[PDB]
């Protein structure tokens, strides 16, 4: 009975753990978009001045 | 001795995404750095022209 509930508990850890590191992929992937916006901008704006 | 296996193998496979997630945590800390620093260089640059 307490080998079953902690493979229970340890699986729920795990579905959360891994529902955390797909939202930590999802900003990093933000950011990156965000990175290049900023990038072209300094492109752009070097040619400008 | 089964459910102790099994266990063990979740507990190998949990441990490997929390090294996943604070790798990732510490890209994210990395990349907002770059974007907030490539903002200010914007308003500095448009300033200027």
């Amino acid at each position: 009975s307490a080998k079953e509930s902690a493979l229970v508990k340890l699986h729920l850890e795990q579905q959360r753990i891994e529902k955390e590191k797909e939202t930590l992929k999802a900003e990093l992937q933000k950011l990156r978009q965000q990175a290049l916006e900023t990038k072209h901008f300094i492109e752009k704006q070097e040619a400008e001045e």
